[PDB]
């Protein structure tokens, strides 16, 4: 029943397009922003703050998983789309672990062109309630996000993955 949507992307220009769509659908967006400089980090995510976005800053893998606990403690409604600035399998992992401990279903959508290693990643992470979606484009990812709002905005409607 309870599903949460999460996106992993290395491209900030793709990330921004995902965020605006989420806002178009009248949905909340939890951006977990990771950058190599503190000053840069703020100047980057501030563009989202001023656009009405829920941005948390992350530096490490362990710092990532704790900001996820923020979400579980903030929004039981789960009408939130979480976005993380990376394509690392570690960061994909921690989100799944924390989620399983709360007994929630997670639909993961991440962008990375080499789908070959995505095949093993799917077999590795795809759990009972945790779904794995792989795309090599911006709009291919946008579709999954839009379809999310359309599935949760009425029922559970998990079955649609394609």
């Amino acid at each position: 029943m309870s599903q949460i949507f999460v996106v992993f992307s290395s491209d900030p220009e793709i990330l921004k397009e995902i965020v605006r769509e989420i806002k178009r659908q009248g949905v909340r967006v939890v951006l977990l922003y990771s950058d190599q400089d503190e000053k840069r980090r703020r100047e980057r995510l501030e563009e989202f703050e001023k656009q009405g976005v829920d941005v948390r800053t992350v530096e490490d893998k362990e710092d990532f998983r704790e900001n996820i606990r923020e979400i579980w403690e903030r929004y039981p409604q789960l009408d939130v789309v979480v976005i993380v600035t990376t394509d690392d399998k570690e960061w994909i992992k921690d989100f799944i672990e924390e989620a399983k401990e709360r007994g929630v279903e997670v639909f993961v959508v991440y962008n990375n062109k080499d789908d070959d290693r995505r095949k093993e990643a799917q077999q590795e992470f795809r759990s009972d309630g945790v779904d794995v979606r792989t795309v090599s484009d911006k709009e291919e990812l946008i579709e999954q996000v839009r379809r999310f709002v359309r599935k949760v905005g009425s029922l559970e409607h998990h079955h649609h993955h394609h």
